[PDB]
C-alpha cells in the first residue's frame, strides 16, 4: 500500500497527497481515491482532460500551479465531474482564457500569472458559490476586457483580486457581499463617487501602485503624466463605513483629503508609504479623522534632494488615540529632538516606532523614557555615532526585531549605524532595555566591563558583524541577566563566559578562533547551546598542541553543540570523550571527517541527534546498538558510505530518523537489513542504486515495512543498467 | 635547440632562464651552459649537491626560493661557481646557513628559514657580501649571533635581521653599513653605543619593537606595562647621514628632539601606530626636521575618544621641505580652516592623507588656502550631503589612481556618507580635475547642475553607487570630462554621452543594462574606449526585439570595446556588422558563444585584437586570411575547439592563443604554411593531446620553426596513451 509518486498523509482524518516537484509529465493514475487534497504543482504536466481525475469524488482541493514549470491545455468541463471541488489553483499556467466548464461547487479560484485578457460570463457567472477570486498578473493586451456585470451574479464573493492588470477604471457592477477589493498597480488614475457605491460591507480597499512613486520596485513602474497623484473624489469613500484596511501606497499623493475618512470610524490600517506627504505629516488635517487607527505607515515620503535638520510631526498626531505602530522610514532627517516626538508621548497604546533608513546623525535618547508603552524602537540603517505575488510589496511583514530578542522586553535596534566604538555616554537616558542590536556597526570596542552599565538588564545582545575585542575576563560581565549572546562574524581569551550565571545561548560562529590563551577551557554552569561553527578546531586539535583536548569540558550543562565548518579531518579520541556528557544534540556537519569512532558514543547517554552530513565518511559499524541507547536522529547525508552493515536497522529501536541520502550505496542486501524497528523515516535518494535482480530483496522489505516512510521516492534513482537508468527503484519488474 | 624545461631568453646579452613553477623534482641537466640567471623557484626540488650546476660557469644569479613548494644542501655545493654573485634561498626550511658558499657572493637572501645560529663558519668567509637578508628565522628559541660575525664583511651595505627574537642590537657591525633593518626584533632598549661605528648609515628600521597591535598580519605582543621602545638621548648622535627612520609600532608617547640634532638630512620619518596625539599637538621635534619630505603619523589615536578637532602644533610650519603628510587614524569629528593653518605656508606640501578619520564635516574652503596641493585623500570618512619584501606599516600603493591624478588636482571622497549630491557639496573647492565619489551609496538623480562648482573635472569615478543618469543633461556641466567610471551602478537612457566633446573612456560595467529607452543608440564623436561588460546584451539582442541592432553604431571614433560577461549565446549578423568599423581591439570573452561568423571580420579592417576566450566555440574557419588582413592577436583559450583547420596559419597574426581547448592533434595540412609567417607566439597548454606516432608531425614543425615561441612547454600534456600521460609533447621519441 506504499503510495507512488505522491506522499500520502492522513492529516486530521482527511488525506493530503503531496505530489509537487516530481517531474511528472501527466496526472498520475495511481493516486488513492480516498484523498481530499491533491498538490501537483511545479510539474511538467501539459494536458488536463475530463479523464484526469477519475474516481476521485472526495477531491475538495486541487493545486496545479506552475505547470509546466519553465501552456497548460485544459479541455471544457475537465473538472465538471468533481462535485465536491471547492478549491482550484491554476497559477502560472499560461492559460489564454478562463477554463470553461468549471464546477459550480467551487469557492476559492486562483488564476494568478496567466494570459487571461477577457473576464467573460461564460466561465465565471456559472460559479455562484465563489467566495475568493484571484485574477492578479494577467495584463502586465492594451486593457483587460471585463464583461459588464460578470461579478454581479457572484452574490457570495467576499474577495476579489484584480491587481497588476491594465484596468484604467474600477469595474462596475460589483457584488454588495464584497469585503476585500484588491486593485493594486491597475493604472486607475481616477476614483469617482459611484465606483464603490454599492459596497457597504467592504472592509479592505487596496488602491496602491496607481500613479506610482518609483523607489526600487521589483516590477515595472511607470509614473503618471505630469507627476500627478491618484484622483480620489471627496465623496468616493462616503459609503465605505466598515472599511478597516486602506492601502494608498505608491500613489504620488501630495495632499490627503480629510473628507475621505468622515464616514470611516473603524479604519485600523492606513498605508501611505511611497508618496510625497512631508507637508501632510507636518500639518495633517486627516489625523483628527482616525481615532481607531492602529497601524499608520508614512514610509519613504522624503523630498528628493533635501536633508532637513528635524522631523516635522503635526500636533494632530496626538489625536491618533488607538495608534500601536508608527512606521516612519525614509523621511530623511538629521536629528531627532525630544520636542519633535511630543505628540506621540501621550498615546496609550503606541508600542512600535519604526525609524529605519532615515540617515539620522544624532538622537536625543532621553525622549524614549518619556513614552508610556514603548516595546520596539527600530533605528537600523542610521548614522548614530559614539557617545511573489502573494506578498505585501509596500509594507514589511517580517518582525522588525527577531521574536526571540523582543520576547525579553523593551527592544532597541541600533544595527547598521556608525557606532565604530561604544562611547562612554552611548546608553545614558535609555529605558530599561532587555533586547539590544548593535550588529554591523564596524565596532572595534575593547570590551572591559563598563560599556553597558547604563542598561544592565539586557537579556539578549546581538553584536554580530563587528570587530570587537572580548579578550578581557570582565567583558560584558556588567550584564548579569544576559541569556543570549550573539558574536557571529566577529573579526583569543574566552574567560568572560564563566562569570555569567544565566547565559543560555552563545554564538561564536565565524570568529576564526584558531588559538586560545591562559584559560584553555570554556567553563559555564548555565550555558545550554554553543555555536562554534566557522572556526579552526582542526588547528586547535594537533599532535603537539594537546592543550585544547578539553576545550568544551567545562560546559557541564550543555545540550546543543555546533562544530560545523571547522575544517575537521580527524577528531582525537581523548578530545571527543572530553565533550559535555550532557549533550543531546551534536552537529559536526560540513567538515572533512575521514573517520568516526562510533565506540565513543557510549559516554553520551543523553545524545539524541548526531549530525555528520557533508563529510568523507566511508564506513559504518555493525555494533552501533551496543554503543548508543538513545540516538533518535542520525543524519549521514552527502558522505562516501558505499556499504550499509548487517543489523543496522535492528537492536537500535531508539533510531526513528535515519538519513543516508546522497551517499555511494549501490545495494541493500538481505543480511544487512535482517531485523530480528521503530524507524519511522529512512532517506535514500541520490544514491547510485543498481536496479538489477538483487535490488528486489530491498524492495520486499519496503512492502513488509510500510510504517518506515521513505521520502522522495521519485529521486531514488538507478545508476545501472542503461535500460533502468533514471527510474525509481519502486518501478521495476 | 628549443629549451626545456626552462624558458630561455637572451635579455640584454645575458641569457636568463625562467624555470619557475614547473613541478620540477630535481635541478634540470638540460639548462644551457651560456645562461647567467637561473630561476628554479616554486618547484619540488629536495636535494642540492655539488653536481647540480655542472658546466654552468657563467651563472651569476641562482633563485631557489620555495623548494619544495626542507631543502638538503651539501657542503660546498655552490663552490664551483666562481661567478656566482646572487644566491636566493628563501622559504626552504634550512636548519642552518649553508656551509661552503662561494666567496664571490654579493647578494644573499635566507628569508623564512629555520636558521637559529649566525656563525662565522658560514658567513665570515663571504667577504664580498653587500646585501644580506636574514629575516623571518626565529619567529622560536632567541637568535644566537656570534660576536663579530659581520665585522669581517667590510663591503656589507644592507643587513636585514627583521622578524627574529634578537632582544639586543648585534654588536660589532661593519662601518660600511648603509641600511640596517631591525623590525619586529623584540629590542626594547637602544643604547648610545648600539650604532657607535655606523657613520655612513642612511636607513634605520626600528619598527615593531614594543608594538601597538592594530590589525597586524603577524604575531603582535605588546611590551609589559605598555612601555615604548627606550631610545637613549645620544643613541642617534653619530648617524649624520640618516635619511630613513622607521619608528612605526613602537608605542612611543614622547619623541625626544635630541635624537634629530645631528640628523640634518632626514627625509622619511615613520611614526605611525604609536600614541603621539600629545606629540602632534606640542611637537618639539618638528623644529629639528627642516629637510623632511615624508612624515607619517597614522593610527596614533587615543582609544575611546572622538575629539571635535585635530590638534596640529604650530611647529608643523617649520617642516619647510614637507611634501607628503599622512595623518590617517587620528579619529576626529571636524576639520576647521584654523586647524590646518601651520600647513598652509609649506611650499612643497602636495599630499594630505586624511583617510580613516571618521570626519563628519570639513570646511572645504581651507583647501583653496594651500599653495601646491595636488592630492587630497579623504576616503573612509563620514562626509554628508551639503610578503616579507613589503612595507608592512606604510601604504606604498598610490592614494589616487595615477590615470586620475595625471589630470590635475585630485580629491578622493570615496567610502564616505554622501547618499546624494547636496546643493552646496563642492562649493569653495579648488580647481578639481580628478574626483572620486565611489562607494558612497549615492542615489542622486543627475540633472546637469550637481558639479557646477567644479566644472573642470576630467576624470570622474562614480563606481559602486545607485545613481540615476536617465536625464540627457546628466553630467553635461563637466565639458572637459575625458574619463567616466560608472561600474557597479544599481537602480536606461544613455543620451547624455553624445553631449561630451572630449569624453574618451566610458566604463558602464556591471550596470545590469537590459533595456534602453527611446534613443536606442549610443552616439559620440570623441569616445575611444567603451566597457560594457557585466550587462545583458543577450536580452538586448533577440528574435522578437530588433531595436538594438545598432546600439554602438554611433560610436564612430571607438577603437576598444568590451562585451564580456554579457551572457551572449548568439550574436545576430546585422548586430555584429553594426559595431564601430574603427575598432582595433574587441573583447567578447567569458560568454556562452556557440558560433562565431568569421566572414563578418571583413568589415573591420583596423581590428588587431579579437578576444574570444572562455566561450563554447567548436569550429574555426578554413579561409580566415580572406576575411581579415590586420588581426595581430587572436585569443581563443578555454573553448571547445577540437580541430584546427588546414591553412589556419594570415601574414598579420603574431600571437595565437589556443590553450585549454579540446585539441587532440595538429595535422600536417593545418600547419603546412607555404608562405613566410610572422607568428611569434603560439599557446597550446591544457589540451588533451594524443602522444602517439601521429603527434610527431607537429613536433617536426616545432624543430623547423624555432622562432614560434611556445610558452609553458611543461603544461602541454598528453591525455593518451597511459605510458605518456602527464608528460610533455616535446619529451617523446
Ligand atoms: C495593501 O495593504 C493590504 C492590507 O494590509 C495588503 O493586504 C494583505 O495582502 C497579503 C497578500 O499580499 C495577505 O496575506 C495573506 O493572507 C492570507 C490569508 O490570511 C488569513 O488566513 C490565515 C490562515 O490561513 C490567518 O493566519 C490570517 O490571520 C488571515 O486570517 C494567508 O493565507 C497568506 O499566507 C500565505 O502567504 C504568505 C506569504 O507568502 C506565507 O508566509 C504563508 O505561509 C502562506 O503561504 C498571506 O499571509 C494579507 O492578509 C492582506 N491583508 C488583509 C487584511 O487582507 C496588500 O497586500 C497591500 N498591497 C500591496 C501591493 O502590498
Ligand atoms: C547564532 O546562534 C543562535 C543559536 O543557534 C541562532 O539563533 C537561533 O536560530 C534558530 C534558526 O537558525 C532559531 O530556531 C527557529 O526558531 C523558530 C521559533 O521558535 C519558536 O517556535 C517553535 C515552533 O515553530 C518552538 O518549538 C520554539 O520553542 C519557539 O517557541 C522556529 O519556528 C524554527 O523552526 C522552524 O524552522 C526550522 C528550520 O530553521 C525547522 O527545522 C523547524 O521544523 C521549523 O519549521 C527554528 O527552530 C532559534 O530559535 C534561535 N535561537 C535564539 C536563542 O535566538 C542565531 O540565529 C545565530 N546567529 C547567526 C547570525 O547565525
Ligand atoms: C620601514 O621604513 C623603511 C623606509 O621606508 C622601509 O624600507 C623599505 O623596504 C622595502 C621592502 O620592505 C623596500 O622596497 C624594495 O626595494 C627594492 C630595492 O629598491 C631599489 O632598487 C629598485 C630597482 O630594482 C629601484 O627602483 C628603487 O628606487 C631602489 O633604488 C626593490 O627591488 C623591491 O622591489 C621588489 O618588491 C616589490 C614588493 O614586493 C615588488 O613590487 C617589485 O616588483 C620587486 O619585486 C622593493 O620595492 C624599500 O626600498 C625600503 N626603503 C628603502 C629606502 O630602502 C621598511 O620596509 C619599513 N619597515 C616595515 C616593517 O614596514
Ligand atoms: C573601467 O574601465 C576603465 C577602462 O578600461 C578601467 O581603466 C583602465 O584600467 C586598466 C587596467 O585594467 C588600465 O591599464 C593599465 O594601465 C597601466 C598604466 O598605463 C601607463 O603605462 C603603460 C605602460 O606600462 C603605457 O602603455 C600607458 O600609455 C600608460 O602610460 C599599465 O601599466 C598596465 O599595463 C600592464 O598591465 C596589463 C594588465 O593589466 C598588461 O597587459 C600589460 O602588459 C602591462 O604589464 C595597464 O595597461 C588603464 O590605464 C585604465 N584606464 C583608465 C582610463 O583609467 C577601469 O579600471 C574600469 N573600472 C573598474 C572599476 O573596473
Ligand atoms: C540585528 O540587526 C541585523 C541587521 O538588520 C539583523 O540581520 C538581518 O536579519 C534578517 C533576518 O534574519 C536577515 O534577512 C534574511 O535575508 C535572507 C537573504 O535575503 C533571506 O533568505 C531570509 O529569509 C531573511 O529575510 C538579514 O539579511 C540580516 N541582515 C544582516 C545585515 O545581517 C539581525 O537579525 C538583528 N538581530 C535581531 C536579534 O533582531
Ligand atoms: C576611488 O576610491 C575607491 C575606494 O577607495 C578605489 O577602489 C579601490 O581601488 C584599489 C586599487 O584598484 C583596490 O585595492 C586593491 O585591493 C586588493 C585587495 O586588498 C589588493 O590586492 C590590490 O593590490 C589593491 O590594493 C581597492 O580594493 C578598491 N576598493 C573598492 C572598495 O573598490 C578606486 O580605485 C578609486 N578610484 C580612483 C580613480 O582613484
Ligand atoms: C530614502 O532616501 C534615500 C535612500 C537611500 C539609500 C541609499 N541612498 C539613498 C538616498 C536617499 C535620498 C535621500 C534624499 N534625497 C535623495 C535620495
Ligand atoms: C583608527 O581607530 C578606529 C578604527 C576603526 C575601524 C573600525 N572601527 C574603528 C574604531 C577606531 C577607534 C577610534 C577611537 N577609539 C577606539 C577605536
Ligand atoms: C470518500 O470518503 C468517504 C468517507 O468520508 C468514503 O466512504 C468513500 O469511500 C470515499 N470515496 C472514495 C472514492 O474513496
Ligand atoms: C490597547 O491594545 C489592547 C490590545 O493589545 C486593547 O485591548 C486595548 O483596549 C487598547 N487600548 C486602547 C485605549 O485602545
Ligand atoms: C516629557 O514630555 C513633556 C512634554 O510632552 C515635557 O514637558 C517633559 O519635561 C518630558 N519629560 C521629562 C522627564 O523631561
Ligand atoms: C580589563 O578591564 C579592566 C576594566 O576596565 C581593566 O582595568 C583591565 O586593565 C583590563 N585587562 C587587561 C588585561 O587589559
Ligand atoms: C541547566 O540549564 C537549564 C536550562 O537553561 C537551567 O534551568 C538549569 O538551572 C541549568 N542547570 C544548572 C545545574 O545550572
Ligand atoms: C575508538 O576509541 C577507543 C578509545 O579511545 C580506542 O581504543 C579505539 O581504538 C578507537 N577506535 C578506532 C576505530 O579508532
Ligand atoms: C660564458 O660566456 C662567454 C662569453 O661572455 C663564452 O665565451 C663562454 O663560452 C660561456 N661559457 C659557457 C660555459 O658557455
Ligand atoms: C620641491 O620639490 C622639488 C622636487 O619635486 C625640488 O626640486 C624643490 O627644490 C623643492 N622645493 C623646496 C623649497 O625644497
Ligand atoms: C588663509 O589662512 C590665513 C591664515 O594662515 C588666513 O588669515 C586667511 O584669511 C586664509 N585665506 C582666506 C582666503 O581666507
Ligand atoms: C532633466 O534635468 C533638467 C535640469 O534640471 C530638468 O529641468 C528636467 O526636468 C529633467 N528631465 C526629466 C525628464 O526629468
Ligand atoms: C578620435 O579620438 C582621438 C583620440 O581621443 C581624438 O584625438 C580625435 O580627435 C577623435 N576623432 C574625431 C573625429 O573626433
Ligand atoms: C555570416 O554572415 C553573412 C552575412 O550576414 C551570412 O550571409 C552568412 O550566412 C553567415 N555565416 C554563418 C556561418 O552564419
Amino acid at each position: 500500500s506504499r503510495s507512488y509518486p505522491c506522499d500520502e498523509k492522513k492529516q486530521n482524518d482527511s488525506v493530503i497527497a503531496e505530489c509537487s516537484n516530481r517531474r511528472l509529465q501527466e496526472v498520475p493514475q495511481t493516486v488513492g481515491k480516498y484523498v481530499t487534497e491533491l498538490d501537483l504543482s511545479d510539474n511538467f504536466i501539459t494536458h488536463i482532460t475530463n479523464e484526469s481525475f477519475q474516481g476521485l469524488q472526495n477531491l475538495t482541493k486541487i493545486n496545479l500551479n506552475h505547470n509546466p514549470n519553465v501552456g497548460l491545455n485544459i479541455t471544457d468541463g475537465a473538472f465538471l465531474n468533481l462535485k465536491n471541488l471547492r478549491e482550484l489553483l491554476l497559477e502560472d499556467n499560461q492559460l489564454p482564457q478562463i477554463p470553461s466548464g468549471l464546477p459550480e461547487s467551487l469557492t476559492e479560484l486562483s488564476l494568478i500569472q496567466n494570459n487571461i485578457y477577457n473576464i467573460t460570463k461564460e466561465g465565471i457567472s456559472r460559479l455562484i458559490n465563489l467566495k475568493n477570486l484571484y485574477l492578479a498578473w494577467n495584463c502586465y493586451c492594451e486593457k483587460t476586457n471585463i464583461e459588464d456585470g460578470v461579478f454581479e451574479t457572484l452574490t457570495n464573493l467576499e474577495l476579489l483580486s484584480l491587481s497588476f492588470n491594465s484596468l484604467s477604471h474600477v469595474p462596475p457592477k460589483l457584488p454588495s457581499s464584497l469585503r476585500k477589493l484588491f486593485l493594486s498597480n491597475t493604472q486607475i488614475k481616477y476614483i469617482s463617487e459611484e465606483d464603490f457605491k454599492g459596497l457597504i460591507n467592504l472592509t479592505l480597499l487596496d488602491l496602491s501602485g496607481n500613479c506610482p512613486r518609483c523607489f526600487n520596485a521589483p516590477f515595472p513602474c511607470v509614473p503618471c503624466d505630469g507627476g500627478a497623484s491618484i484622483n480620489i473624489d471627496r465623496f468616493a469613500f462616503q459609503n465605505l463605513t466598515q472599511l478597516r484596511y486602506l492601502n494608498l501606497s505608491s500613489t504620488s499623493l501630495r495632499k490627503i483629503n480629510a473628507a475621505w475618512f468622515k464616514n470611516m470610524p473603524h479604519l485600523k490600517v492606513l498605508d501611505l508609504e511611497f508618496n510625497y506627504l512631508v507637508g501632510e505629516i507636518a500639518s495633517g488635517a486627516f489625523l483628527t479623522m482616525l481615532p481607531r487607527l492602529e497601524i499608520l505607515d508614512l514610509s519613504f515620503n522624503y523630498i528628493k534632494g533635501s536633508y532637513p535638520q528635524h522631523i516635522n510631526i503635526s500636533r494632530n498626531f496626538s489625536k491618533l488615540l488607538s495608534l500601536r505602530a508608527l512606521h516612519l522610514r525614509g523621511y530623511v532627517f538629521q536629528e531627532l529632538r525630544e520636542d519633535d516626538f511630543q505628540p506621540l508621548m501621550q498615546l496609550p497604546n503606541l508600542s512600535t516606532i519604526n525609524l529605519g533608513i532615515n540617515f539620522i546623525k544624532q538622537i536625543d535618547f532621553k525622549l524614549f523614557q518619556n513614552f508610556s508603552n514603548l516595546e520596539i524602537i527600530y533605528l537600523s540603517e542610521n548614522r548614530i555615532s559614539p557617545l511573489d505575488p502573494h506578498s505585501n510589496f509596500y509594507h514589511f511583514t517580517r518582525p522588525l526585531i527577531k521574536p526571540q530578542c523582543a520576547a525579553y522586553g523593551k527592544a532597541l535596534d541600533l544595527s547598521l549605524n556608525s557606532i565604530f566604538f561604544i562611547g562612554p555616554n552611548q546608553f545614558e537616558n535609555l529605558p530599561d532595555i532587555a533586547c539590544l542590536n548593535l550588529s554591523a556597526n564596524s565596532n572595534a570596542q575593547v570590551l572591559s566591563g563598563t560599556e553597558f552599565s547604563a542598561i544592565p538588564h539586557v537579556k539578549y545582545l546581538d553584536l554580530t558583524n563587528n570587530r570587537l575585542d572580548f579578550d578581557n575576563a570582565s567583558a560584558l560581565t556588567e550584564l548579569s541577566d544576559l541569556e543570549v549572546l550573539d558574536l557571529s562574524y566577529n573579526s583569543h581569551h574566552l574567560e568572560f563566559i564563566q562569570n555569567f550565571t544565566n547565559l543560555k545561548v552563545l554564538n561564536l560562529s565565524h570568529n576564526n578562533i584558531y588559538t586560545l590563551t591562559d584559560k584553555y577551557n570554556l567553563e559555564s554552569k548555565s550555558l545550554v547551546e554553543l555555536v562554534f561553527s566557522g572556526n579552526r578546531l582542526d588547528i586547535l586539535w594537533n599532535d603537539d598542541d594537546n592543550r585544547y583536548i578539553s576545550i568544551f569540558k567545562g560546559l557541564k550543562n550543555l545540550t546543543r553543540l555546533d562544530l560545523s565548518l571547522n575544517r575537521l579531518k580527524h577528531i582525537p579520541n581523548e578530545a571527543f570523550l572530553n565533550l559535555p556528557a550532557s549533550l543531546t544534540e551534536l552537529h559536526i556537519n560540513d567538515n572533512m571527517l575521514k573517520f568516526f569512532n562510533w565506540t565513543l558514543l557510549q559516554q553520551f547517554p543523553r545524545l539524541e541527534l548526531l549530525d555528520l552530513r557533508g563529510n568523507k565518511l566511508l564506513f559504518l559499524t555493525d555494533s552501533l546498538s551496543d554503543f548508543t541507547s538513545s540516538l533518535r536522529t542520525l543524519l549521514l547525508s552527502h558522505n562516501r558510505i558505499s556499504h550499509l552493515p548487517s543489523g543496522f536497522l535492528s537492536e537500535v529501536s531508539s533510531l526513528k530518523h535515519l538519513d543516508l541520502s546522497s551517499n555511494l550505496l549501490k545495494t541493500i542486501n538481505k543480511s544487512a537489513l535482517e531485523t530480528k524497528t521503530k524507524l519511522s523515516m529512512l532517506e535514500l535518494h541520490g544514491n547510485p542504486f543498481e536496479c538489477t535482480c538483487d535490488i528486489g530483496d530491498f524492495r520486499r522489505w519496503m512492502d513488509e515495512h510500510l510504517n518506515v516512510k521513505i521520502p522522495r521516492l521519485v529521486d531514488v534513482i538507478c545508476a545501472s543498467p542503461g535500460d533502468q537508468r533514471g527510474k525509481s527503484i519502486v518501478s521495476l519488474e
